[PDB]
This record gives C-alpha cells, sequence and structure tokens, in this order.
C-alpha cells in the first residue's frame, strides 16, 4: 500500500487493456534504512473503466502470493485518490514483442530455446500451483537482461481476467484466447494457458508479428469455426510444438513438464 505522494509518474510508455502505463519513480525506505529512490512501472485503470477494478488486482495480487525468479515483482498498489495504480518492478529492456522485432535480424534459435525454456518453466511452477495466467502473450514477457550468459525474462502479470472482459475484446484476442474460452470465457482452465504458450512461441519464432492480424473479429471466429491452425513460421524449429500445445481439445494439450521435455531436446 504506497502513498501517492511517494510515486512520480513520468512518461507514458502506452496502454493496455483498460490500463494506462507510465514509467515512474518510488521514494522509499529500503533495507538498513537507506533512502532509495527507484524506478518503478506503473499501470493505472481508466477511470472510464472502474468496473473493472477488483478483477484487475485480484489477478496481479493472486500471482504475488507466489514468489519466482521468472515472475515479475510488483511492489504493491496505490489507492492513488480517484485511481487504483499497480506498482510494479521496472524491467530494463520492456516487452519481449517489441524487442523480437527490433532486433529480429540477430535473435537465432539457441536464444528463442532459452526464452521458451524459461517460460515454460514459469508456466510449470503455476501448473503445479494449479494457478491459471489467462493472458499468456509476448507481450507480457519482460526481457530483463539481454544475451552476451543467456537472455533472462520474467512473465508478468495477466491484467483483467478474460472471465469478465466483453466478448469484442475476447474475440480480437485470437488466436491467444483459445476456442473453448470463446465458446465460454467460464471455461477458463489450466489447459487455456497451454493454449496460448503455443501462440506465444509462434509469437517468438515470427519476429513478433501478430499472428491473424490480417483478420477482423469475425474471421478471427470463423477460423476457430472451421478448426484452422497457425501456419508454420519461416523458422519453423518450433513448429511441432506450436501445433501439439494449441490442441482444439483441451484435454489433450501437453502438461508443461512434457514440453520442456520438448524442449529440451
Ligand atoms: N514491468 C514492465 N517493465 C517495462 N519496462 C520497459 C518499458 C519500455 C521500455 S522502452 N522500449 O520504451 O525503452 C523499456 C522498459 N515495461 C513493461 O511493459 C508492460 C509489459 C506488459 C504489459 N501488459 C499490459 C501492460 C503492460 C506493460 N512492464
Amino acid at each position: 500500500k504506497i502513498r501517492n505522494e511517494d510515486l512520480i509518474f513520468n512518461e507514458s510508455l502506452g496502454q493496455g487493456t483498460f490500463t494506462k502505463i507510465f514509467k515512474g519513480v518510488r521514494r522509499e525506505v529500503g533495507d538498513y534504512g537507506q533512502l532509495h529512490e527507484t524506478e518503478v512501472l506503473l499501470k493505472v485503470l481508466d477511470k472510464a473503466h472502474r468496473n473493472y477494478s477488483e478483477s484487475f488486482f485480484e489477478a496481479a495480487s493472486m500471482m504475488s502470493k507466489l514468489s519466482h525468479k521468472h515472475l515479475v515483482l510488483n511492489y504493491g498498489v496505490c489507492v492513488c485518490g480517484d485511481e487504483n495504480i499497480l506498482v510494479q518492478e521496472f524491467v530494463k529492456f520492456g516487452s519481449l514483442d517489441t524487442y523480437l522485432k527490433k532486433n529480429k535480424n540477430c535473435i537465432n534459435i539457441l536464444w528463442k530455446l532459452e526464452v521458451a525454456k524459461q517460460l515454460a518453466a514459469a508456466m510449470h511452477f503455476l501448473e503445479e500451483n494449479t494457478l491459471i495466467h489467462g493472458n499468456v502473450c509476448a507481450k507480457n514477457i519482460l526481457l530483463i537482461r539481454e544475451e552476451d550468459n543467456p537472455p533472462f525474462i520474467k512473465l508478468s502479470d495477466p491484467g483483467i481476467s478474460i472471465t469478465v472482459l466483453p466478448k469484442d475484446i475476447l474475440q480480437e484476442r485470437i488466436p491467444w484466447v483459445p476456442p473453448e474460452c470463446i465458446e465460454n470465457p467460464k471455461n477458463l482452465n489450466l489447459a487455456t494457458d497451454k493454449w496460448s504458450f503455443g501462440t506465444t512461441l509462434w509469437e517468438i519464432c515470427s519476429g513478433g508479428d501478430k499472428p491473424l492480424s490480417a483478420l477482423d473479429s469475425q474471421r478471427k471466429l470463423q477460423f476457430y469455426e472451421d478448426r484452422h491452425q497457425l501456419p508454420a513460421p519461416k523458422a519453423a524449429e518450433l513448429a511441432n510444438l506450436i501445433n501439439n500445445c494449441m490442441d482444439y481439445e483441451p484435454d489433450h494439450r501437453p502438461s508443461f513438464r512434457a514440453i520442456i521435455r520438448d524442449l529440451n531436446s
């Protein structure tokens, strides 16, 4: 529970779903009582979307009860007057999808494999704790350090749950959102994240391209209706795993233990 008076808002860094994102600085008493001014990532719920307040912070809170080296650190929340604000560690190099596009001509299968193994390790930990993320995607992978020593990533918070989001938002998040959740958002399950994990591998192999971006929301719907799969990326080293993960039968998608074994071979 951070004080409004200890937070300084600086540059806007874009927007998430019903949120506004800013780089900031938090003034804090740290260990040994030393005074720190710490770079922070601030996520602000739109006042115009206050109805979704509980769900977002419930999301960030539930995961913050679990500490893990591949899960992002949340410092707390500010009840900052009229706005609710998540205060999060500032990750030096930002979101993976932006990174993949700018650095495409420098990323090889060895780099992709380490990032995939790290993400699966995070997902395996969640799976062992029966905790559903619900929004696995390249935008929500944060790059802590660049390869020199491998790269190092963290999974960000999931944001507002698909189980309360407007249907048109869900449709635009095809193919991250699995077919059974389009049929019924209340079908959100552990198997949901295996599908989205497959979609995120496709992103990682596709230099930051967004699958099915050329398809409007009605065509995305008919894509699931006809049981299509994503095309193999030109770099197709992960295409079989992508397709095995994006299985239209939720009960057939592999455990992350099996996925990690597949990545290791
Ligand atoms: N923890 C964290 N740290 C950063 N750091 C950062 C941002 C921008 C730059 S840059 N290229 O301008 O120099 C550098 C570093 N950025 C984010 O962005 C996210 C990630 C996922 C998100 N899902 C919904 C909103 C959202 C926001 N999260």
